[PDB]
């Protein structure tokens, strides 16, 4: 697993569990 739960294609990471909706409209590096 790269993220805690995403939904479209967060840049976050799951080594700090973003849990959410961090950028939407960024989808760079998921």
């Amino acid at each position: 697993g790269a993220i805690c739960h995403p939904v479209f294609c967060p840049r976050r990471y799951k080594q700090i569990g973003t849990c959410g909706l961090p950028g939407t409209k960024c989808c760079k590096k998921p």
